[PDB]
């Protein structure tokens, strides 16, 4: 279709499938295996990307060009990698992935949204769609085209360190929140075939339903462990939201480190090929988790030849190596050369990877748009995060007796008020894991508003606000305070570091609540990724709010505390009486919760 040097796959007017087949037909084995290889930016250089025909890069948690990097710095980094990839013989652009799981959270100045558990509390799928829309803009602000989200785990045991990444223990809630996908990617057209990948264009990103499948069902909530459940239970609890994701055109699916009845997901042909590809008709690409294939074996990485064979034969398309690319490429090349892995399997993997790239417009817009840089941390997106934080809050108690005056909403005008606790003025703590660093961090790690700052921004000018992180009982009794807001809870964590068999918040937390509430009426704001042992906190407190991990916009908390809006959040998980009960989920035979799934007190706006 026209000039003498015409190349069909480079023609933007041609159908995606024709472009895919045209390109695939021209590729060497090296070029094919290259597409299947995703590497960390930490090991990438122009020569590496060119010489190995690399298909993808990622930033893992905390993998950044430098701390405090601007959006333009990120764009320049990604574009530098892309220029190298576009200089190959075939000029196949790389796709760059990142964990943008509650905003573009590795990036300084990015809006940080509430984590998924709090979003489940909102029961507001359209809110979550809007969060996806805002997240896509902030990801593209940094030049990145691919977000490793949503996590559609159905966390069945809050001892899991990733429970906060699950919208709910109830698969119906998780299904509803798959609206994140068309937020990130754009809405699919009316005609759309379930299982096809979709991204609308350069202002949207590819999404990733993860981690397939049963990541939330592991024994005792042990991260990456074994999910022991029959097929009926897997299909009833852990699988449904993957079908919703297919219906919404999710572009990629990431495989879980976990096992199902002792079979590693990264080696499970029956589920990856038989079910996801052949039954759900998924036509996007399947990606490993980080060193996921290494962890097929015990010890991890002890037979990488086997890891490569098992994973590629199981049906994975792209391997998040992410560091030992030469070994990966060498081993896979050897397996193909030896007939151990057929060319049909390689061609399928590359077909899927190319399909996603062509579909999303990556060949037409391989480089960043400098005009998008200003999307990062945009006030409109912060306003959305503030709305989400407020809606996520679950009011658990509002008065010690049925006859007391309800404490909340608090008055904005009072002579003197106390703000206290380890979590009252700690932005990193209110964001939790996957914020700037992989595991999160403490203190003023990004741009945002702490609970203390939010209180100061909310109150009447005549109201004196005193901050004391851990005041003693005498300080409070002598202080002349009208009331106190005390914020405590969990420290940031991610993945296995968050696995926790006791679910008791660190001290000082309870001691501070007891000291404060003993001296003045108190509203306790509990920051956590999950239900934690709460009876002692409740006993001390006049009012108590489960605020989850609300993100950068602390004013969402004060919007409800001071009555600008009513409390509306409802528990998206069971609140247990004790950890000895676990696992214990809504619908179980011997269900004995402290607060049932769906529980939440309300207030009316002042
Ligand atoms: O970052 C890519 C994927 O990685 C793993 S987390 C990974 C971790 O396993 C590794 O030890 O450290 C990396 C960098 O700190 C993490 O990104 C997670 O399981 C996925 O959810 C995530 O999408
Ligand atoms: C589960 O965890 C135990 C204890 O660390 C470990 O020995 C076992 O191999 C794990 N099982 C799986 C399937 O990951
Ligand atoms: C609870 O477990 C966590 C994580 O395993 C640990 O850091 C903490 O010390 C434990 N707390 C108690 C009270 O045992
Ligand atoms: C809140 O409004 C509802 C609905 O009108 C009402 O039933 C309830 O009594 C109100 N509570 C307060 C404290 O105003």
């Amino acid at each position: 279709h026209h000039a003498a040097d015409y190349v069909l796959y480079k023609d933007a007017t041609k159908p995606v499938e024709d472009r895919v087949a045209d390109l695939l037909g021209r590729m060497t084995l090296a070029e094919k295996i290259g597409q299947m290889t995703q590497i960390e930016r930490l090991v990438a250089t122009p020569d590496v990307l060119r010489d190995n025909f690399i298909g993808s890069l990622l930033s893992g948690g905390g993998s950044v060009p430098r701390k405090g990097a601007t959006a333009k710095e990120w764009q320049d980094m990604v574009d530098g990698f892309q220029k190298a990839c576009m200089s190959t013989r075939l000029g196949i652009p790389m796709i760059y992935g990142i964990d943008a799981v509650h905003g573009q959270n590795n990036v300084y100045g990015a809006t940080i949204f509430p984590h998924n558990v709090g979003l489940g509390a909102t029961r507001d799928p359209y809110l979550v769609k809007r969060i996806g829309e805002a997240t896509a803009l902030e990801v593209r602000a940094t030049g990145i085209q691919y977000a490793f989200a949503p996590c559609i785990a159905v966390c069945r045991d809050p001892r899991w360190g990733r429970c906060y990444e699950s919208y709910s223990e109830d698969r119906r809630i998780v299904q509803s929140m798959t609206e994140l996908i068309p937020g990130l990617q754009g809405d699919v057209p009316k005609d759309f075939t379930s299982g096809m990948p979709f991204v609308a264009g350069k202002n949207k990103v590819a999404a990733c339903a993860k981690h397939f499948v049963g990541d939330g069902g592991t024994v005792d909530g042990i991260n990456e462990n074994n999910t022991i459940i029959n097929r009926e239970g897997l299909m009833n609890i852990h699988m449904p939201a993957y079908k919703n994701a297919m219906d919404k055109g999710v572009s990629t699916v990431m495989i879980s480190y976990s096992s199902w009845n002792g079979v590693k997901m990264h080696a499970n042909q029956d589920l990856v090929t038989g079910y996801l590809k052949d039954t759900l008709k998924f036509k996007g690409f399947v990606i490993s988790d980080f060193e996921g294939i290494d962890r097929i074996t015990t010890p991890a990485g002890s037979d990488y030849s086997y890891s490569v064979k098992a994973s590629i034969l199981a049906g994975l398309d792209m391997i998040m190596v992410p560091n030992k690319y030469q070994q990966f490429i060498s081993i896979l090349t050897g397996h193909v050369n030896g007939g151990v892995i057929p060319m049909s399997r390689i061609d399928d993997a590359v077909t899927r990877i190319l399909r996603v790239k062509f579909t999303m417009g990556l060949f037409e817009n391989p480089y960043a748009d400098p005009a998008m840089a200003e999307q990062l941390g945009k006030q409109e997106h912060r306003d959305l995060a503030r709305e989400a934080a407020r809606k996520s809050l679950v009011l658990l108690k509002n008065g010690k007796t049925s006859t007391d005056a309800p404490l909340l909403p608090l008055p904005k005008k009072a002579p003197k008020i106390l703000v206290a606790g380890s979590h009252a003025d700690n932005l990193g703590y209110q964001c939790g894991g996957w914020t700037i660093e992989w595991q999160g961090d403490t203190g003023r790690t990004t741009v945002g508003t702490t609970i203390l700052e939010a209180v100061k921004a909310a109150v009447d000018p005549s109201t004196v606000v005193v901050f004391a992180e851990n005041p003693d009982a005498e300080f409070v009794k002598s202080g002349g305070f009208s009331y106190a807001i005390v914020a405590v809870g969990e420290h940031p964590y991610t993945e296995t570091k968050g696995d926790n068999l006791n679910l008791t918040i660190p001290e000082p937390g309870l001691s501070t609540v007891q000291a404060v509430c003993g001296g003045v009426r108190c509203a306790t704001v509990l920051i956590s990724g999950r239900p934690v042992v709460v009876q002692p906190l409740l006993a001390a407190s006049d009012a108590l709010v489960a605020a989850w991990l609300p993100g950068s916009e602390g004013q969402g908390v004060t919007d409800a505390l001071f009555g600008d809006f009513g409390f509306t959040g409802r528990l998206p998980r069971t609140w247990f009486k004790s950890v000895d009960q676990l696992p214990m989920n809504v619908g179980d035979a011997h269900y004995d919760p402290l607060f049932r799934l769906g529980y939440g007190l309300t207030t009316n706006a002042t």
